[PDB]
């Protein structure tokens, strides 16, 4: 850029909202969001401690309130999460594959009464359904403990096929187990579900930003370490290897969890794989950080959230996984 | 990445701590920090609410109280923002360019007494020193108002040369006025300050994350927004234009502000000007956001500020300005 | 690609209306449109037969009425075109820089009444304001006629500086005359208008698609050929020099006329100048093709108008000029 | 660049048709073209005034009529389409794989009467030959309706092998069914037609421009909406992955349908696959659009048809499928 | 680099140890070192002639009374080279696969007492273990003397399996035999050690900087050279292939050997494989070179060894194999 | 890089000396060497202990016989370095720019009894001729000592005009003062030496590899670091700014000193400025290191010093400055 002052004034293009908006590089809208719904196996509906305004819906008319409202705001794609009582959690997380489950009743339900007016994403992991709360089967092999890869993946394979049968449009493995997309695809495709798609949590990072979702889903270990499956957050370039394998194995969409502390990684993923669609999870504690600081007084809650989503899109995410979606979607007239 | 499962299992590199540390793309230390000091004539220490624990020191023994504390931790670079009473602000900003004003008094104090034991960056702006809260001279053309450019640039020059005359090692224009780097670098070269550097706040954005600052600086704009000179969070590639021109003008170091919600932009700049040092400002807000969540339950203050500051490095920043600085430095045992 | 069938099924993402929208690369709105107004000295709104729908509005209530229309549909960006009768046309151009002629009044009216809720681009040429209709001063040098650059350049500087006074946010030169942008920028900078912005028709081509413009503005070359000055349509890369020079000269926005038939150029410019706002002109004729073919049986109007505007976006343009502007902006019902 | 007015004047190279023709980046000719022949079983020369210009040829004595003319102008490539009545179409589409069908008899003939003096492409789709009108076999997977991917490929195999036998030099799938190239290949290879090559419509877009070729072959659809196979026109980068698969899978030439509206794609595909050849079908509508504006006076049919064909060439296209071909061919005086 | 003098004065970033360290591109700490231990069956510490200051340790109680001292300074990663009395040395090399060898003892020992507080790599080659001292197994075709690639490769497999059996975290094939990685990778997986990892001497040059190590290990060749396996020094680009092939093969870490004299290759590989963690070997007599010259008078031992270690980093290396590391690490204040 | 073992066996190309030689990316001849001569005033061939092998030749038979012998080995180009004692040194460094000095006599002589048969680079720097050993002029302004950039740089232009007049083909500035090549080519051009070229020591690192030369020449600085003018070895990319400025300023040849421990900077520099011819200085320490390692036979002095030199080629350097020039030019028969 051998443009030069004062012949060229960058500020001409910031003289007025009507112009900044014309020449703006990024744009958001409600379609870019996926809303996550927490689903518990009948009962009351429960407020969620870390996550203001977010709830754990039992699988009923709690739809009426929420999936239909969200639709009437523009949000029309959803990702579902099992949240159990400890009383049905076993060290090989049977929860995940139980057609009379939690989530597969939620899927069945929503997809019955809404049909193709919605798209349902379905989380594929054991950490919401295991005794110990890691994302897989453990092996007390005679040295030390570790979440064993090759048996834990076949559990994800079953997990998927339940939801595929129950009618979910997408399946989306968050395990960070290697070969996960491989052994799912080959499940699905063997059970005649070529129609079903896979959105891989491919570059999922070992983050403190999960604090709230651990509380809000039950998932939370008893030997407290993700670090031997979730990516080391010092590593950006590592993420390319992970997106590339998760693509040869045949995922359809790819993502980066969390987003806000990883925007640099989104743009490095997006610009080596332009042809891929790219999602990104405005995660658990990126929410409650805003909210903490919004009410405790510090930051205009409206602006700072749209600033934080415009950021995620600007980096290069095509789809964003916010718990905000709804309260962001009536945001229809932004400051930027 | 013509690479398969199960021949290469990415988790081999995740599996120890000794190894993840062995292979980690990024690392960080207290050399990388720049701690900001708030500074005032007042005579009485004065706490910033929406911080906190960051105070508005008067020019006295924040010396061999506080700068000397910061130093003992490996933190030897400081940026000064002067603050003051509405009593002594006018529309043309004088308190800035004023040999006897706050910042100069402080610069001279800190230099004469540490000396070359530390660096002293000096913010150059008029937001802390004006009547209207804005960063330049204001005018009216007809329908509307504006911050006239080339009349304020000249004021930045005076400030720059006032703080240089006092001892300043670098001058750092925060205004986003066009041309300023060059009107500073020249006015400086003229007064015999070839030896004084310029750290340009090159790509600084119209952010909602500044809230806490304006209270810390008595600098909130008393009418309207800054969206008329600070960049449009919508825009990444715009910052390659802004950084290029600042380099051509004589900027020794170039920065991205705010840092956390613009990591994509850090990396974009850095992957383009590999040969320039790149600063990043972990702002007023991404401290206040954190201390908020921290206080009110949601997150581990320690592990999430070191995820956040590490994220800033990984994207590309060589230096970080942060109000954590001191606390982050005793985090001298790497939890990742 | 390390990507094979059946493992990867590219149709998965084409499966529903809902996911196709999800992963789509491109999009549109009235925010992206620059609607032209054809403005005339006095009388009636004359219909313009080769371009059904768009009349020639007489500068006054009936116009400024029709601009509220545009504004209620989201459109807030107008490029002003002066048309006037034979009797006021002459060899060296007059009307164009007659301070209370056609377009100055139009600029003013629209600014005074709406002002900072609406952006005004003002075209800078001598086609609509000359005897011959050629876009510059015509000279004779012992061979044949030729359109003189450096004396027509000068006349633009006069035209731009007039519209500048009248209140125009932007000036936009369509003459393809060399160094035009710099003369306009130096004039404007000299007569006080550093605030005022230039949008070069940098890469305007010698197309057949302008015919119905020369019926709307009576710009018809009374003899000969634009080809002496407008770009040779065999040349894609030639337009990288045309952009690059206009950018050094001091342009702010850059465009490519026509648009539909030069989509590959739009990509080529945009991928060499990611940091520059690009625009593009869905012209005089590309509308007149969609109309004549639709009007007479051959293709659906609202799908082909939309599909064509979705192109220009996809090809690269942040802004599209179109005489489809409004009808496409009520196409909020995105049919793909 | 480093290239400046007035020292460099672009217009020196615009100032005569003798240097514009010298420095021109692009050329065209009959050699570049590929002429479609709509063929039908028994009847008169049925006119396609839904276009118009083009006719529907009765397989037999009116090759002289056409092919032998075209060839006299240097048009020596032909892609064959088939038209049948409703009495002769069924849900599996047997028009295709019937050696005394329409399209296989037209091959025998022209290959018999001309030999290697004229190359012959054959269209491999069911849309001309099914009673629904869809490009594939329709199904009803327990719930909604769809076009079965794997099953409809295996018909395209039979079609291709039938047309190989019957005499085609090349074959061309346009169903956009994933794997079409792979299976048409193995079929052809293992009936010893490794000689015979595949011109994949590998980036066919779901376009409003086909309206005419619907009324030219009776291939419009009953439960109608092609968006589940034919591409999402928001998508350019999609097309790299869609081409790059058809190359692995053994395609020979790669193409983009439509052309005019997707020139931006062409440049993208060609700059990523410089080594593969690349055609682009100038559509039924892009031809018709021009004609109906020619009807009602808005453009010079001759200029705007050479301007369009010279643009597809400009973009990257090696070959061009055009209904103009025969007009375009006898324009031997390049009017630009 | 459009930057010009005197307005840009590159010396401003060299004026102060503060600011010179601020903008420093590169950094070092013990966490980058892998220290090599020479292990012998018994007796005492033989000092090593050429490498003044390293000993051959007996697999005794100077494990800890070196390895414990290594730990303290901050060096926790070791690579284990065996050193045999050449009674136990044959043409097939049978210290390599002997479970009660030296290397297997010292693995079994160090991990017994240090556990996963220390990482342990084993060297895998047969120059320490054959009577002829070649890295593989010799043969004679119609040729003469030649190291057999495909037989010898199987012994590295047998060697590695043992070292994992004995308990090594990692394994490292230095023979430069082709395809050596998936032959070692398929043993390890096929004997359940999915968890063990491979640091691959990918680009290991045929160098004279090994003079000292040949003496420390008894690994000198009795005949011929290493040139028919180890890389030819003239070639940088050959090392991309050699790396790229070892990463398809299942490798984890990838080194260039030796280092100082092949830094241009270290940058060349790191810039083609940014996602892959790259090691490098500050090799036998890159250390004896320094150690000689320091006694000799000529050069400063401290700064020259840190300049050389900083170098191998500044290039790329994420890990350095060095015989300095211990004395290196207690340099805790920067030369540069 | 989709070669796969065992189909592709890298070792085929290492088979024999001939095939290695056949494919080798790099070569040497003595054409690439530039031999330095330390030249002293008072007649007495004085040996150099921290070399050794090199002398302080006095200007006469002894010297001119040395170069006579050089040329015979093909060493046909030299760089002259003036050594002289503590009487002829002084703060401003006069010694350097006296035309009856050593270095201007040494030139004129070689030029007399050789002329066009030989090329003579002249080093331009005050560190050989000052009281204090610094490469420029010290100023003790305030209470910090600092080498003054704009005052030393005029005295470089003197020294330069002087050697140009003695008959030097090239002039080469090694002081790393900024704007030096500019100052030197304005002076040469003014006194009418437009054909006298400049080889800048563009990117000269502050090394510990220089201690032997400090002894040879007496450049040993009496007080302090060279750190404030020499490049920090931590930085590679900083080199490109340094070269690109030296090119714009008028350089012809560009160098990177030292070489061995900066091969990586050579590749980085040479890949960005491929059209610039690049030299590299094999230094004082990279000679004396080797010599000592050889003298206490740790490593083979013939193969190491061609291995070292072949590396400086492989990296990018078209010319190498060595003291091995001759002993390495005779070594006709390759390593390697
Ligand atoms: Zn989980
Ligand atoms: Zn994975
Ligand atoms: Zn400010
Ligand atoms: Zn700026
Ligand atoms: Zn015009
Ligand atoms: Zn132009
Ligand atoms: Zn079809
Ligand atoms: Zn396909
Ligand atoms: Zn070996
Ligand atoms: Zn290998
Ligand atoms: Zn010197
Ligand atoms: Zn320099």
């Amino acid at each position: 850029m051998r443009v030069q002052f004062p012949t060229t004034r960058p500020r001409r293009l910031r003289a007025s909202k009507i112009i900044r908006d014309a020449v703006a590089e990024t744009q958001i809208d409600a379609g870019d969001f996926i809303y996550p719904l927490f689903v518990k196996p009948g009962g009351e509906r429960e407020p969620i401690g870390p996550m203001p305004g977010i709830y754990r819906w039992p699988v009923g008319r709690e739809l009426i309130n929420h999936v239909e409202e969200a639709l009437s705001l523009g949000i029309n794609k959803f990702i579902l999460f099992g949240v159990l009582p400890d009383e049905l959690k076993n060290p090989e997380g049977t929860g995940g594959y139980d057609p009379e489950g939690v989530v597969p009743r939620a899927i069945r339900l929503i997809k019955e009464i809404f049909g193709d007016r919605v798209l349902v994403f379905a989380d594929v992991c054991l950490c919401e359904y295991t005794d110990h709360g890691h994302c897989g089967v453990v092996k007390e092999k005679r040295d030390r403990w570790y979440v064993d890869n090759d048996e834990t993946i076949k559990l994800y394979a079953k997990e998927a096929v339940v939801y595929a049968e129950a009618g979910a449009d997408f399946v989306a493995p968050s395990g960070m187990m290697d070969g996960q997309v491989r052994e799912i695809r080959r499940a699905l495709d063997a059970h005649g579900f070529e129609e079903v798609g896979i959105m891989a949590y491919s570059a999922k990072y070992a983050s403190a930003f999960y604090g709230p979702f651990r509380v809000a889903a039950a998932s939370a270990p008893k030997f407290g370490d993700r670090r031997t499956y979730q990516m080391d957050p010092r590593n950006a370039y590592e993420a390319l290897k992970e997106v590339a394998m998760d693509l040869e194995e045949g995922a359809d969409i790819v993502m980066v969890k969390p987003a806000l502390a990883y925007l640099d990684v989104i743009r490095l993923v997006k610009q080596h794989f332009p042809w891929v669609p790219l999602a990104a999870y405005n995660v658990s504690g990126e929410y409650s950080l805003v909210k903490a600081a919004a009410t405790a007084g510090y930051v205009d809650e409206r602006t700072i959230t749209l600033e934080i989503l415009t950021a995620i899109k600007r980096a290069g995410a095509d789809l964003i996984l916010t718990y905000h979606a709804l309260e962001a979607a009536k945001w229809i007239k932004e400051g930027l």
